[PDB]
RNA sequence: CAUCUCAGUAGGAGCGGGAAAAGAAAUCAAUUGAGAUGCCGUAAGUAACGGCGAGUGAAACCGGCACAGUUCAAACCGAA
RNA sequence: GGUGGCAAUGGCUAACCUUUUAUCUGGGCAGCCGAAGCGAAAGCAACAUGUGCGCAGCCUUUUGGCGAGGCACGACGUAU
RNA sequence: UCCGCUGGUUCCUUCCGAAACAUGUCGCAGCAUGACCUGACUUGAGAUCGUCGGUGGAGUAGAGCACUGAUUGGCGAUUCCGGGGAUCCCUCGCUCGCUUGUCAAACUCCAAACCCCCCGUCAUCCUAGAAAGUCGGAGUCCGGACUGCUGGGGUAAGCUUGUAGUCCGUAAGGGAGACAACCCAGCCCGUGGUUAAGGUCCCCAAGUGUCGACUAAGUGUUAAUACUAAAGGGCGU
RNA sequence: UGGGGCCCCGAAAAUUGACGGGGCUCAAGUCGACCACCGAUACCACGGAGUACCGCAAGGUAAUCUCGUAGGAAGGCGUUG
RNA sequence: UACAAUCUCUGAAUCCUGCUCAGUGCAGGUACCUGAAACCCCGGUUCAACGGGAAGAAGGGCCUGUAAACAGCGGGGGUAGACCCUCUUAAGGUAGCGUAGUACCUUGUCGCUUAAUUGGCGACUUGCAUGAAUGGAUCAAUGAGAGCCCUACUGU
RNA sequence: UUUACUGCAGCCUGUCGUUGGGUUGUGGUUCUGGAUGUACAGUGUAGGUAGGAGGCAUCGAAGCGGGUGCGCCAGCAUUCGUGGAGCCGUCCUUGGGACACUACCCUUCCGGGACUACGACCCUAACUCUGAGAAGAGGACCCCGAUAGGUGGGCAGUUUGCCUGGGGCGGGACGCCCUUGAAAAGAUAUCAAGGGCGCGCAAUGGUUGACUCAAGCGGGUCGGAAACUCGCUGAAGAGUGCAAGAGCAUAAGUCAGCCUGACGUUAUUCAGCAUAGCAGUGGAUGACGAGACGAAAGUCGGCUCUAGCGAACUUUUGAGCCUCCUUGGUGGGGGCCAAAAAUGACAGAAAAGUUACCCCGGGGAUAAUUGAGUCGUUGCCGGCAAGAGUACAUAUCGACCCG
RNA sequence: GAGUUUGGCGGCCAUAGCGGUAGGGCAACUCCUGUACCCAUCCCGAACACAGCAGAUAAGCCUGCCCGCGUUCCUUACUGUACUGAAGUGUGCGAGCCUUCGGGAACUCUGGAUCGCUGCCAAGCUCA
């Protein structure tokens, strides 16, 4: 499963083909200051918690590919429905 | 079913009268106003909370009943 | 749902007062629903009839005509 | 306290009258939504339970080997891919063609009778309101049986699971010895009359009826039916 | 020799006993036909009740109305005030 | 007040009490890795929330001891059933006992006990699935314990 | 009961308070003696840097010492002297920094004194134990209050599904796709039969052009009955990524050229889910905006058609906007639209056992076995007789098959 | 204005296909002659493209015929047979089957047919 690097697609800001370039979206960090978060902290007492106590749950046997594609003229990004592979190469 | 709900309920300890508790803004408002407290009506099953599920859930403005404001500490005198 | 009062100049009052003992008569416009919708929000803001088919009913040569309500369009407000 | 689990729930008549099924459900002794029942209202002209003819859909029964898989011998060759016992001395199965004998639920060159959509016609319903629409109230999701489908499974079963019609459930009255669902019949009350199913020696209403033969075993005297014995033999008649 | 109808052998179960029973032999059995009669609340006639729909009423139409569980709807009776 | 108290296993006497520290438990060591909050350092915020760094307690990993701690003591096929090999994921049953209160096959085979015994006792034993303080073997006296046999007695 | 899920006591340890006075090792905090500042040296020591230089000097300035701040035993300071001139640099040691007094505000130097936090030691007056008390023994440790991390069936609240020819065991017929069952419209059950899927591919994708594949027959060199090539027959007997079924020949197949439509947004209708309600989500027609190939017509919303997948809440990411309570701003939150992260019990609980010590409410809606139905099996027979019986099927025994 | 022949684009998509055989080219098509040019070969002017006079009906195309395989149709028998819709107090120990009214095959058999029908337009002609 490979890809290019570049190639020239429709780009939804500039309305017109033109190159744009693939690259990899990176889960972040969940941030301690959102509102969950501050729930969390409301809802620690003694004994059970609710949510806050859950199990963290399994997973499925293969993820998807999460791409996004970052034009070359204007700089803005735009992402697609992404397929479900195992093995990615980024064949540029 | 575990947070939630049942519910500050049932139950317990203390104090206490013909009533008790509260009570004279370090308040509520919004551009500018009102002027102690209690009780009834409405705001309203609204805002808000919540495995944002089941459920829980106000107040101010406004209309009434009844109306009431004051006393110490200190600065001055020093037993008056 | 069946039966009623009032009716866009809309409908109804709640607590309470007049109670002359719980009735009753007269006040009580706070407030609730209706009157403008769309949208998460900021915000913006529509036909007081333009056309056709046609039931009832009426007119008529008994065949057609007018045709409230009904149905189908057209036009417009707002969100995307 | 609570339960989807067990028992009970009090007067009369009149009009209409089901479902024991599909999907979701920590769902299977429960519930929701739909089908099916009932009441009211709006609108205002058609509807199709049935017949005949035509334009179309067939891929089941039956039939057959033209494809796919099997299958029986004879004949002629594969001068192979093959097993028997240095010129592979030569035997020769598998295989390919012509003829004979069988097949198919996942085969088809063929191909019905039922059945389905639509058009026309007849026929029935309909302004005393067709078709359609809006709102209120439910019950029900333990079913069973008979006649067909050589239904599927199973050695078979009054077994289990499907499907079309009609029934019991909720169906009196008449006849089957009695018989939930088998035959006649779908039922307001009273009187008279004629018939249906079935019967007519006595029990028991009406034939010791008619015509032509058979049986000698008390065989039989038993529509269907969960209630009725087979292969084989008989110079029995 | 072949094809048919009926019957016989093949054919043994436990309380005493099931063509419904008595019984039945040119039949009161089996096969093919036929005639007459009996026999329902079915069908016909008369009278009566109710219901559905229409009509101002009087009344009119009903071969095409009269079964019924769960259940829906309408009108009435009774007890105490 | 350690000839004590508390906590466990086994169960008089007699002959004895084998091998295994892989698993789990317990104790000690913590070289090294991991390991929260507070304090400290940097960035951020006209101040905070917040994001990183250093450091590093108990505990864990890692190492050592411990079986009268909880527990374990295996296959087959060569070879008069030996013994060289095994399968050895720590080791592969020592003394004993053995068809058992444990042996499925099973009413196992032989002897004593009866005319005749799925019985009792003795012997063998390839032990489905015996075994040493999950205590093994045996044992005089005792037993309203559980089986079998002899004698006397009797209406069982 | 436990190495089920979630917690709570008990115990172990860090930090804060109670909590004091000294010994010193720590590090800056904080403070002095010199700009200490100095390689291409120096007549000069970059008196940081620097008005790229002008005031000092027998009215104090030099070369040297162990060497005076310090460093290159050079030398700016005048210090303990020593000679009795280093002047600025427009002779800049023409500079890393090029240098002059009222500035050293600042490499630094660092009695580091100073409050602080750490590791160890000492003291008594807090505090603790003993005693009627004097007093004795410990001692800023322990106990105690708070907070953070561990261990923790000691104890508490709960969960441990359903289908099922009774339950259990086995399995998943618990989500999706094809053929038969299924009775020639549609629908139709069983732990019915045959099965498959929880993927792979920048080419195995799009378009245009040129062609025809499987298998045989005839010929050619050891190119062996195993190779490549020429001619003929060849509607498909091939290939089309993967099950089954269907489709495809001037092609939906094979190869070459050019490309990325494996595009952003949006509306209906159909099936999932006949008739006849039900997510999400898929598949067929379209619409707007941009493209590829081709003379054009046209084809292209991946790989010929039907499988390859998941709601709400929550976090993260992309474009642009709306918003936070009298007003304006900053930091930080909340919202709208789409994409990714999973619930396989697949229309979506954070979830293990035992009861013969058991208790309660129901069930013949569902089992041991009494009954009823069936007869595979079991007991008992029959038909044909193959053969044996020294000859002779039937004195006697009786096969295979059938009832 | 009717007909014939030729040419192009087609409808039904084997009654049209397969094989065999005898005839024709005047107008038309084809075969057929070469590679300057646009164009081409995974090599080849083979094909496609262009340029076109010669000769030929031996091939394509056209007309006539052949039952020799395959397909389509009719008739005789099989046969109102197999199968089947509706009703049945008809019948079998059973798996099953029978009567009445209404539908109705497939193969095989005797004998015949089928070697395509047809739409639009143009050109050469052939008439009044
Ligand atoms: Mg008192
Ligand atoms: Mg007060
Ligand atoms: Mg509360
Ligand atoms: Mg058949
Ligand atoms: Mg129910
Ligand atoms: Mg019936
Ligand atoms: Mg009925
Ligand atoms: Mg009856
Ligand atoms: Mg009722
Ligand atoms: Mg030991
Ligand atoms: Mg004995
Ligand atoms: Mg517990
Ligand atoms: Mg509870
Ligand atoms: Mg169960
Ligand atoms: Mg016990
Ligand atoms: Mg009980
Ligand atoms: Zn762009």
């Amino acid at each position: 499963m490979k890809i290019p690097k570049r190639f020239r697609t429709y780009c939804p800001f500039c309305k017109t083909h033109n190159e744009v370039v693939v690259e990899r979206v990176k889960k972040g960090q969940a941030s301690s200051m959102t509102h969950i978060a501050r729930q969390k902290k409301r809802q620690e007492g003694i004994g059970n918690s609710g949510k806050f106590s859950k199990v963290p749950g399994g997973d499925k046997p293969t993820k998807r590919i999460w791409l996004r594609y970052r034009c070359t003229v204007c700089k803005k990004a735009h992402q697609r429905p992404c397929f479900r592979a195992k093995k990615f190469e980024f064949k540029e």
